[PDB]
């Protein structure tokens, strides 16, 4: 809830950026700036081998880092638009829920802890598979399902 | 409660020794001389990677030994000035508490026994972060997070 700031060009919200441990996460294809007058001059590296950018936070903002963790047991999640189901290794969102613009969100477990990012989603009737990134000891991963479309 | 004794320095308060296992251990930076007759006559060894100095604990004092261990869980401990807390490998505490001179204070399990002895911190707004000498299996190692200050 404080930890979400918002990405903006010309008046419009073009995505989110997020507080997780010691890092700034952005996706790599949203445009624009960070509304935030200190965390808007920060230097960053970019990868676009997994649409990932990331710096360093400062130390005063270090309280309001979110928690997280790795373990992904079958269940049920929630995120800002309802809940999520995990099964098959898979993540599945209700029809309808999700737009363009809205990408960045995170994921969180009953306890608050961070498991993933959305970034975009694929097309499918009744339900919808969504493209996340996710993480492990020491690596990052990107998981992409046939017929993703960017957010 | 009866393992600490107080360092002063032409008669102001500088920090506190510790009675643990069996050595006595005072943070090397603080300066000035041990109140107790006995203890201020012992030979002590230095070392400067680790801001430790030590003494063996002469025969008729041992009784007042504390007990110590080296299991850390994640949960709640206490000290002389309130409640900490242990999660993510740091100690942190409210901001407010602590202010200079009260370096080298224990960190009691609920049992009693000791697991860390705190010189300084590093301060931001809502928290603080200790900076800890702690120790292992067979040896001792330092912990000190960025912009740390002196107690």
């Amino acid at each position: 809830n404080d930890c979400i700031f918002e990405v903006k060009h010309e008046g419009k919200v073009m995505g989110y950026a997020c507080l997780v441990g010691d890092k700034v996460m952005k996706p790599a294809h949203v445009k624009g700036t960070i509304d935030n007058a200190d965390l808007a001059k920060l230097a960053f590296k970019r990868s676009s081998k997994y649409d990932l950018e990331c710096a360093q936070i400062p130390v005063h903002m270090k309280s309001d880092a979110s928690k997280f963790t790795h373990e992904k047991p079958e269940g049920y999640y929630n995120w800002h638009h309802g809940a999520v189901q995990y099964s098959g290794g898979r993540f599945t969102i209700p029809t309808g829920a999700g737009k363009p613009g809205d990408s960045g969100r995170p994921i969180f477990d009953n306890k608050g802890r961070v498991v993933a990012i959305v970034l975009g989603g694929a097309n499918e009737g009744a339900r919808t598979a969504l493209s996340v990134v996710t993480w492990n000891k020491d690596i990052v991963t990107k998981i992409t399902p046939e017929g993703a479309e960017e957010w």
